[PDB]
């Protein structure tokens, strides 16, 4: 058993070795697909950032100004790297650098400190005010020194020349030196609506004008238009509140406070506006003018005083300022609250207010009713915003944890740049503004945790969802070419040819399993080593990736297994193989999709299938990798996910499960569903069952004669037809005999002994093999059967030696034995010259003896042989009969022969079939005197060209000398006559023969040679009583009109190949569509009401700064113990689901003294207060740095509070190093016990702060100002008055100093707002009245998103976009498995002659190439028709839109006809079918999916600027390739319309029309120009390097060298050919003259180099030497003409296997030219006048072995061309059918044209051959006429015997021989014949002396020939 493994592996392992280009890319292939994924990642580094300390974030409680300065320095959140000033103990500012900061610090410093300043301008006052009163200098003459280094520091200086360019380039430069003015920052920085298929695309206002052109301004252009969009309702919006009860108006008029003070600088403004003139009247025309004079006049009045030390243009510039200023600030919307009353109604206005976007948010106070006017203890409210203003709702946090501090602030500050926070603290303000009377006035800031250094790997985006994809595709080509073999090899029989020789079905499953494991773990070993040395997975032990991928080839090689139960035609399982392979892995697709509901129960049921579990193994190697964690064999079993049953141990759980139950299943079909050549198939209970899985012409039996083979009552019926093909046997085989088994064509001989063996089930009868039934116990019968089939099936690229000692060994025999039995039978069948010769290269005849000889090695006791010899030559016969009788002691020998001498030989016992039944059987003895017995003078005549004589005279004669004689044949010069053998006269048959041998010339006669009654004539009793059209448009229209009705009647009867290659693709492509329909259905966003303990046991912080006040202790006091950190516990109930625990006493955590003694031993104070821990990260990756064990100082004391958190009073600490230097500690001490990471601190507040307020006490400004207006006649105003009436509330609520700081987590959601609410309970809680409880008050806020039909944009887009580009691959792989499709006909044309014989016939290469892309371009065009079907369909609006319809179908189209050129010369290459189908639609999938992906991928996720500049040259490179084209066309088609779709959600529809010659139009051109390219290639590649002699002999060598004769047709000179690789010449030499007139015979032993003269001389192989000149034009040169003046019946049948032979007969008849009126004449006389009568309506596959060459030869005669090749027409041809053709040959030659014959039956050679030539070693011997040959080479007679009862019986007849004929060889003794070369006098005595002693001796039959040409020809292959 493990022998027969061993051998078979053996075998393979040598055919493997004999192919190695096929093992290597078998072996390269997955690595080669995994290519870009290596070059992506060598293009994207690591780039690891830095710290990113962030700035704080004003809020409307911190007042106003702060608030607009926070908005516009910190919009784009800086990402510093040493901490801000703002995370300092007690500082908020944060803008310290800014320039007007220093300005004023200066001017604080300089001036108005020094007393001597405030002196002097008090003196100033009171002098003003006492002038005015009416109506010093030395010290302002003091102060002006003052003033000069003022201006002369860098800051004053700095001013003025920074706002000297005050401003080119606005948009660029505005912002900047705004930004360098207001704030300093110390230069800190840092699909998709992309412009790639942008460029493709293409109001009164109830307002003052000014906003009119404003908005449209800002609209028209999208560099304004996008900021706008999300600017303008915060300007311009409104808000809207439901109860409309008085508490919810107290609450808002508590809460316009911001809008009011934004309202008071309008008033302002306003003001300036109208007082400005008086400014211009009083410096025009008042006392100043006097005052100037007096000024003008100081050199006469104060000249001394003046030498002691423009107005309208200033007043010009700031009149201009305050205008333009005023008309922006005039149309702000600053009213915004606007009242409703319910719900529905307040949706139904923001569905009225969003489409213009002016919807800012509703505020909804559930709790309130209308009659309602006292706030309750507890209220509640929710901010209902939009779906893209507020973060996502259903969700608190990403589902898998990613380094990065997610501050890009754009995509997460929603929140922020929304108006969600700003709107919840006016809010919250106005609620802690109405409840307590008192204020309490503290900010609020925001503050970002910092972030240690990360690495941010920007590959893992890319590998998470293109790995598994991959790496599923990077074993569909090993899964095709496993089921394809397996299929292949079972449908060439060579799986039951094994099966017979002793293995069994185990042990064939057994070495495919181990072969295709082997080559598997060789790949899967070379894939790991090239992933892990690609640096494609760092961290993830390469063991268990190697473990995993060898699970997974265990499980696809099982499902190979089941799959090749499936199918049985390897043309119909290349196809499906592939795309059911693929099909089994969408559904990891759809379960990527819906991410959620997928119990793991559902995971594992899905995962039944193994590639799925292969995915969600992949899935979970990203997702590890991912974290730094990798699978250490403790990582594996648990899930990087939330909660998860599923993990990775069993994934490959479930893949071993599967490849169990795919093996056990594929075994139970097996012996089910067997197939066409499957033996009697067990019924579908095996495993249920106990048991394991005219009554004269017949001889009775004679005494012993034991059966061996028993047949009773068979029946066989192939359905179609009817007419059962065995109908009835009684068949009896015996045990030590040769029975021969004859029969006419089509008789049912190779059927019945198929049914001998299991090769097919019999549908009736009983059929016994030595006495054990043969559909029950077939493994025993077959342990010792041996067959030689009737079409000889052996192993190609093995060679002859190698298949003897294979087929020895498999049977028991020792290595040693097998050498001894090969020598042995290669000596016994003359093989030795051949011994290694691959058994492909072997001539026709030498593959025949091999089959034969193979049927013997070992010992078989039932040996059936079909055909032995049917092409074999009468010499190598004898090595045969020899052979079979030498091997007949006990075997039951079974041959089925059709040569008649061969049967009477051997056979011991004939039987003859007729139409299915049994007509007569016995000893060959018994049937001769059965049937009419008689002696045969078969006399033959020459020629002198009439044949000579004639047959009135030679029949009077032979009446003459006896009177009853019959004349039984008469065919071209055979004339057989008849005469009794009963009661003969003994004297007058003597003067017979007496008298044609002394006159053997006056007749003509040349030869004659008596027979006692030879078999052949029994068996013939048995079965008697049983005009061209013309050349050019004519021609070439009935040539493309025949090949495509040969081309569609092949396809309409073969229609399940047609479905599987045509419409399987679409239906593959409907199935992704389907699935790709089944998404959930969008549920509604929930309330999600905002606290900090949604995310649960967490670690919070508190530092009190500023500890002197009162106020900030009861406010860390009731933010610390009383009511607890938020909501919760709040002494009356909230949120049951969260209980009231208890508390924690204050804790200090426990240290190593390690720490202890690092902390008193150094000295790093106050900068860098724990050791600054190393980060790097180029060494190791490490994505979270490590950092030291003193990380983050001494742990701050902690505890728990009746909320499960805990507390960590970080009063007197560096905050930022803290967080900075534990958050990895923290993240690490997640890790473990969990195996997923998430961070436990998500925030805390931070109590105190100052903001340095101007002493400005409100007051005084407005006095000084009022005594300005009185002093200077400016005074007076409506407007002026009514603005300045409310200044100290406008200075009031500026700035607000005693903050409160709020530090927030960004990566949990919802915490900068939950915080803020806990926040701002602190500040209501703290600012209560005494007397009443803390506990019982407090807020909550609730954040449920408007209630409206949308998804965000941030996940719907990015659905669809993904969406379209998987169902754009689907349609990929489908479009590239059919174009492949159109190759697999065209090898099965060309590795058959049918392309050859074709050509043989009118086509020329450009017809046929032409008509078969006609061909292929239809049923192409169908497919592409139900592809778009489906889309429209499926309303798939990228692709079926009105306007991206014809851009569908012109890419579909095209593709299609510049892809199949390509196919075309790839048919030149393969030599086998459905491997060229598998090999090409493995490239085309590999090249167009790679395209697509790198189209894709690259774009989404490339933004390397270095990568782009190569990617923008590769698709000008990979323009070259129409897959490339079509991928780059669906994708972009993709694209296109989901940009469109984000635009026209704004508002905008903008359309593109697709024909764009930088979209699609460049591929539609370049499809174009590839198709005609391709196919004037192939073309090219068709016309263009496709893929001492004897004296006769030498007489017509000289005849034809020195003047050519100008009567000959075929006249060869100098023919030669050496095959590459031989050394020898195959055929040397030829030189011959066909003359129009003669059967020119070609005779010849086996491997001479018959066949390849005629396959030189059609025009097969290439001619080496010479010229052969075929009727005038020679070869070499030009052979159309020589192919119109010639037909040719190769040796080896060329048929297509699904015409019938009525249109085969049409197809070649149309093809030569034959009129259509006179077709069906041509057909009807090829039907009748060469048998084919009743099989002329029947397939040709479904016909006989003679039937097939009866067709060929038909074939070949059709169209009368005037030189006809016939090669072996007659092999396995019943002797009535060769009769037939023997008359067409006759009547041919006769007509007056030539024909050259060769054949190996040499009585046919005999009978129609005008002249001979018998031809060895490739070259001629004799080359002369018969009557010559049988002359110059033979003397005497030829007395052939048969002795009957064995050997020593004939022993008295050679002595009688010798005693009587004294010179007399002894030629060809065999077991029972002999043959002596007697050389007498005359026949007539060797007749009488023979006769006479007849009796005496024990002679059955008889043969006195006279130099037979038998003879001739076993005396050359005896010589050589
Ligand atoms: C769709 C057309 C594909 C098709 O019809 O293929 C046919 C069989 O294909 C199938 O059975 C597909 C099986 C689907 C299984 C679903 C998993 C014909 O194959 P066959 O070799 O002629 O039958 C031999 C008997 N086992
Ligand atoms: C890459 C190099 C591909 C070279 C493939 C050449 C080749 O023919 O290998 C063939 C198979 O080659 C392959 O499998 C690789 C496929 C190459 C894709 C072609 C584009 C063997 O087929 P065959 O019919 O047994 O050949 C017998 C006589 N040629
Ligand atoms: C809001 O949607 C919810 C479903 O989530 C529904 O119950 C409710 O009636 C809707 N309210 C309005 C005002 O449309
Ligand atoms: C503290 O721990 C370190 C860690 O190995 C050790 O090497 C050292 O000796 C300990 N004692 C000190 C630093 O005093
Ligand atoms: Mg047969
Ligand atoms: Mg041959």
């Amino acid at each position: 058993f493990v022998r027969q493994i061993q051998l078979l592996l053996w075998k393979n392992w040598t055919l493997r070795k004999r192919q190695k280009i096929r093992f290597v890319v078998e072996l390269v292939w997955p690595l080669s697909l995994f290519l870009v994924l290596i070059w992506l990642r060598n293009a994207n580094p690591l780039y690891s950032h830095h710290e990113c300390h962030f700035p704080n974030k004003a809020m409307p409680s911190a007042g106003m100004l702060p608030w607009l300065q926070g908005i516009f320095c910190n919009v784009n959140n800086p990402c510093f790297q040493s901490p801000t000033p703002g995370e300092s103990p007690g500082i908020v500012s944060n803008y310290n650098n800014s320039i007007l900061a220093r300005v004023y610090r200066d001017f604080q410093e300089l001036l108005m400190n020094a007393p001597e300043s405030q002196h002097l301008g008090r003196i100033w006052t009171e002098l003003h005010i006492l002038s005015q009163f009416m109506d010093w200098g030395g010290i302002l003459s003091d102060m002006s020194p003052r003033i000069q280094e003022f201006i002369h520091r860098p800051s004053m200086q700095d001013l003025l020349w920074v706002t000297r360019p005050l401003g080119p380039e606005t948009f660029t430069k505005l912002m900047g030196i705004l930004s360098d003015l207001l704030c300093g920052y110390p230069e800190g920085g840092g699909w998709y609506e992309d412009n790639n298929y942008k460029a493709f695309l293409g109001y009164d206002r109830r307002t003052t004008s000014f906003c009119n052109a404003l908005i449209q301004s800002l609209e028209s252009n999208p560099l304004t238009k996008i900021a706008w969009r999300a600017a303008k309702p915060l300007l311009m919006g409104k808000i809207l509140y439901t109860p409309d009860s008085p508490a919810a108006r107290r609450i808002l008029k508590n809460a316009n406070s911001t809008f009011e003070e934004l309202e008071h600088v309008r008033k302002l403004v306003k003001a300036w506006e109208e007082v400005g003139p008086q400014i211009w009247y009083f410096f025009d025309n008042s006392t100043q003018m006097n005052m100037i004079r007096d000024t003008l006049g100081n050199p006469t009045v104060k000249d001394f005083l003046n030498r002691q030390l423009d107005w309208r243009d200033i007043f010009n510039i700031t009149d201009r300022t305050l205008r333009l200023v005023n008309q922006y600030l005039e149309c702000l919307v600053l009213d915004k609250f606007e009242s409703y009353n319910d719900e529905t109604q307040l949706t139904q206005r923001a569905l009225s207010l969003l489409e213009e976007n002016m919807f800012w948010a509703g505020v909804v106070f559930p709790d309130m009713y209308p009659w309602t006017s006292s706030l309750p203890p507890h209220v509640k409210y929710k901010i209902r915003m939009d779906i893209d203003v507020v973060e996502k709702t259903n969700k608190i946090k990403d589902r898998y944890w990613d380094s990065g501090p997610r501050a890009d602030p754009v995509e997460d500050f929603r929140y922020i740049w929304g108006g969600f926070a700003y709107l919840q603290d006016m809010v919250e303000q106005g609620i802690t503004r109405s409840q307590v009377q008192a204020e309490a006035p503290v900010g609020i800031y925001l503050q970002q945790m910092p972030y240690p250094c990360f690495v941010d790997d920007s590959f893992m985006i890319i590998l998470n969802r293109c790995f598994p994809i991959f790496m599923v595709l990077a074993w569909i080509y090993s899964v095709s070419m496993t089921v394809k073999s397996i299929v292949l090899e079972k449908e060439l029989r060579l799986k039951e040819t094994l099966k017979n020789q002793g293995v069994s079905n185990a042990v064939i499953w057994c070495t495919w399993f181990l072969d295709s494991f082997s080559i598997m773990s060789m790949s899967i070993f070379l894939l790991t080593i090239f992933i892990m040395h690609g640096r494609i997975l760092h961290y993830s032990d390469p063991f268990i990736l190697f473990l995993f991928l060898l699970a997974f080839s265990t499980a696809t090689i099982m499902l190979c297994f089941l799959l090749s139960t499936f199918f049985s035609k390897a043309s119909l399982a290349a196809a499906c193989s592939g795309v059911i392979y693929f099909t089994l892995y969408l559904p990891h697709i759809l379960c990527f999709a819906w991410q959620d509901r997928m119990t793991a129960e559902l995971k594992k049921a899905v995962s039944l299938l193994s590639p799925v579990a292969f995915g969600f193994g992949t899935e979970y190697l990203v997702r590890f990798e991912e974290q730094g964690l990798g699978l250490q064999w403790s990582n594996i079993g648990n899930s990087p996910t939330e909660g998860d049953e599923f993990s990775f141990l069993l994934s490959m759980q479930m893949m071993l499960l599967d490849a169990a139950v795919y093996g056990l299943l594929a075994w139970y079909l097996d012996q089910v569903f067997p197939g066409d050549y499957g033996t009697p198939l067990p019924w579908y209970f095996l495993l249920q069952e106990s048991y394991w899985l005219h009554d004269s012409f017949f001889e009775r039996e004679h005494p012993g004669w034991v059966p061996g083979v028993c047949v009773k009552n068979l029946v066989k019926i192939f359905e179609p037809c009817g007419r059962p093909a065995v109908d009835r046997l009684n068949i009896t085989f015996y045990e030590n005999q040769i029975t021969a088994f004859l029969g006419h064509n089509g008789a049912g001989k190779t059927t019945t002994l198929s049914i001998l063996t299991g090769l097919l089930p019999p549908t009736s009868g009983t059929v016994l093999v030595g006495g054990r039934d043969i559909e029950t116990s077939l493994d025993a019968v077959r342990q010792s059967l041996g067959m030689c089939p009737q079409h000889n099936i052996l192993f190609h690229h093995l060679t002859v030696a190698e298949h003897m000692l294979f087929y020895a060994q498999l049977k028991g025999k020792s290595q040693e034995e097998a050498q001894l039995e090969m020598e042995a039978m290669l000596e016994d069948t003359g093989l030795h010259h051949k011994r290694n010769e691959e058994a492909q290269d072997l001539s026709g005849g030498m593959q025949r003896k091999l089959s034969v000889a193979i049927a013997f090695v070992g010992d078989a006791k039932v040996v059936i042989l079909d055909q032995p010899t049917s092409g074999v030559d009468p010499y190598s016969r004898r090595s045969i009969w020899d052979l079979l009788l030498k091997y007949r002691s006990g075997r039951t020998i079974i041959m089925s022969t059709h040569h008649m001498d061969e049967a009477d030989l051997l056979g011991d016992r004939i039987a003859i079939i007729a139409q299915g039944r049994l007509y007569c059987s016995g000893t060959p003895l018994f049937l001769k005197n059965c049937f009419g017995t008689g002696l045969y003078l078969t006399l033959v005549r020459k020629m002198k060209q009439v044949l000579d004589g004639d047959v009135n005279e030679l029949m009077d004669v032979v009446l003459h000398h006896v009177p009853e004689a019959k004349l039984v044949e008469c065919i071209g010069q055979e004339l057989i006559f008849l005469l009794p053998n009963k009661n003969f006269k003994h004297r007058a048959y003597a003067s017979l023969f007496r008298e044609l041998e002394e006159t053997l010339a006056d007749l003509g006669l040349s030869s004659f040679g008596i027979s006692d009654t030879p078999l052949e004539e029994i068996f013939l009793k048995v079965t008697e009583d049983s005009p061209q059209l013309n050349t050019g448009t004519q021609l070439v229209l009935q040539h493309v009109q025949a090949l495509l009705v040969k081309r569609f009647q092949h396809t309409i009867r073969s229609h399940k190949d047609f479905l599987a290659q045509i419409v399987l693709p679409a239906t593959f492509v409907f199935l992704a569509l389907m699935l790709s329909i089944v998404i959930p259905p969008f549920g509604e966003y929930p309330a999600l009401t905002l606290h900090p303990w949604i995310y649960g046991q967490q670690y919070t912080f508190f530092s009190m700064d500023e500890p002197g006040s009162e106020q900030f202790t009861v406010l860390a006091d009731v933010l610390l113990n009383k009511p607890g950190f938020g909501n919760r516990c709040l002494k009356e109930g909230w949120l049951p689901e969260y209980p009231c625990g208890n508390s924690t006493p204050w804790k200090t955590p426990s240290v190593s003294p390690n720490i202890t003694q690092l902390f008193q031993k150094q000295k790093w104070t106050q900068v860098n207060p724990s050791p600054s821990c190393r980060c790097s990260t180029r060494e190791k990756l490490t994505m979270l740095p490590e950092c030291p064990e003193g990380a983050g100082g001494l742990p701050p004391p902690q505890r728990t509070q009746r909320s499960t958190e805990i507390l960590q009073d970080l009063t007197d600490r560096n905050i930022s190093d803290f967080l900075v230097k534990t958050y990895p500690a923290l993240i690490r001490s997640s890790l473990k016990s969990k195996f997923w990471v998430n961070e436990q601190r998500y925030g805390g507040i931070s109590i105190g702060g100052k903001l340095p307020v101007v002493p400005i006490t409100g007051e005084a400004l407005v006095g000084f100002l009022s005594d300005l207006g009185r002093i200077m006649n400016v005074s007076g105003g409506p407007i002026t008055r009514e603005a300045s009436k409310e200044i100290p509330d406008f200075l009031k609520h500026l700035e607000t100093e005693d903050n409160i700081k709020v530090w927030f987590n960004n990566k949990g959601w919802h915490a900068l707002v939950s915080f803020l609410n806990v926040a701002h309970n602190a500040i209501l809680r703290a600012s209560l009245p005494k007397d009443r409880s803390p506990e019982e008050y407090g807020i909550t806020v609730i954040s449920q998103p408007l209630n409206l039909t949308k998804e965000q944009l941030s996940e719907i887009t990015v659905l669809t976009t993904s969406v379209d580009a998987v169902v754009a691959i689907c349609v990929i792989f489908s479009m590239s498995f059919v174009p492949a499709s159109f190759v697999l006909y065209l090898i099965q044309e060309r590795v058959n002659k049918s392309k050859h014989l074709q050509f043989i016939s009118g086509v020329s290469p450009t017809t046929y190439w032409v008509t078969n892309f006609l061909w292929d371009i239809m049923n192409y065009s169908v497919s592409a028709g139900l592809v778009v079907g489906i889309f429209i369909g499926f309303q798939k609006k990228a692709y079926t839109s009105p306007e991206n319809l014809p851009a569908l179908v012109a890419l579909l189209l095209l593709y299609g006809w510049a892809v199949i050129p390509m196919m075309y010369p790839a048919s030149f290459l393969f030599d086998v079918p459905s491997t060229a189908y598998v090999a090409l639609s493995c490239a085309n999938l590999f090249i167009g999916i790679n395209s697509s992906a790198i189209t894709f991928i690259l774009e989404l996720f490339e933004n390397n600027r270095t990568l782009l500049r190569f990617n923008a040259v590769l698709r000008k490179l990979l323009i070259v390739f129409p897959h490339f084209c079509l991928g780059r066309g669906l994708i972009d088609l993709a694209l296109s319309q989901a940009v469109t779709d984000v635009y026209a959600r704004f508002g905008e529809e903008h359309s593109a029309n697709p024909f764009h010659w930088d979209l699609i139009g460049k591929n539609l051109f370049a499809m174009v120009v590839e198709g005609v390219v391709y196919f004037l290639l192939t073309l090219l590649v068709q016309r263009h390097f496709f893929l001492d002699e004897d004296d006769d002999v030498a007489e017509e060598r000289q005849r034809i060298i020195t003047g050519g004769n100008k009567t000959d047709i075929l006249r060869l000179h100098e023919l030669t050919k050496i095959y590459p690789g031989t050394s020898s010449p195959a055929v040397d030499r030829l030189c011959v003259g066909v003359r129009p007139g003669e059967c020119f015979g070609l005779l010849g032993v086996n491997g001479a180099g018959k066949t390849t003269t005629f396959k030189m001389l059609t025009g097969d192989t290439t001619v080496t030497s010479g010229d052969a000149t075929v009727a005038g034009k020679s070869i070499l040169t030009n052979i159309s003409e020589v192919h119109q003046n010639m037909g040719y019946c190769p040796q080896f049948d060329a048929i297509d296997e699904l015409l019938t032979g009525r249109e085969h007969l049409y197809l070649y008849a149309r093809l030569r030219g034959v009129p259509a009126e006179e077709i069906e004449k041509v057909a009807n006389w090829s039907i009748k006048s060469l048998g084919l009568t009743v099989y002329a309506d029947c397939l040709a596959g479904t016909y006989s072995g003679g039937n097939k060459r009866k067709l060929s030869t038909a074939i070949a005669l059709i169209g009368c061309p005037p030189l006809v090749l016939l090669d072996q027409p007659t092999t396995g041809m019943d002797p009535q059918a060769r009769r037939m053709l023997w008359n067409v040959i006759v009547s041919i030659i006769r007509e007056g044209r030539a024909v050259v014959l060769t054949s190996h039956s040499m009585e046919e050679c005999e009978a129609l051959c005008t002249r001979l030539a018998i031809m060895v070693k490739g070259a001629f011997r004799c080359m002369g006429t018969i009557q010559h040959l049988k002359s110059k080479f033979g003397d005497g007679y030829i007395v052939t015997m048969k002795i009957k009862s064995l050997l020593p019986d004939l022993n008295p007849v050679e002595q009688f021989f010798q005693g009587n004929f004294p010179g007399s060889v002894q030629r060809e003794r065999h077991y029972n014949m002999l043959q002596f070369q007697v050389s007498s006098s005359s026949l007539a005595r060797i007749f009488q002396l023979l006769l006479s002693h007849k009796d005496s001796l024990l002679i059955e039959e008889y043969s006195v020939t006279q130099t037979t040409l038998d003879q001739v020809f076993v005396n050359f292959a005896k010589q050589q």
